[PDB]
């Protein structure tokens, strides 16, 4: 779920890691087909939408993470961790990345 790894990622900026940014950009469009082939979930505008937030927190745009993580996935982690975690982690929904680390969500 690219839609999970996405917030995962924006914790990851969250928490300070930053090593994985990278200067690049994307489409949408781009992304896709990268996310097709290796059996990703497409990210749509909607999620696009559901992560808004989650940028405004982080000052990365959506596309500029859906960038750094089209590097993540065509070159591998390169043996590094993220998170303490040496696999891409798609277990958090945004939701839950935003509950701890947005301290107080309001409706």
């Amino acid at each position: 779920i690219t839609v999970n790894v996405l917030a995962w990622l924006y914790a990851a900026v969250i928490n300070g890691d930053r090593w994985f940014l990278n200067r690049f950009t994307t489409t949408l469009n781009d992304f896709n087909l990268v996310a097709m082939k290796y059996n990703y979930e497409p990210l749509t505008q909607d999620h696009v939408d559901i992560l808004g937030p989650l940028s405004a927190q982080t000052g990365i745009a959506v596309l500029d993470m859906c960038a750094s993580l089209k590097e993540l996935l065509q070159n591998g982690m390169n043996g590094r961790t993220i998170l303490g975690s040496a696999l891409l982690e798609d277990e958090f929904t945004p939701f839950d990345v935003v509950r701890q680390c947005s301290g107080v969500t309001f409706q």
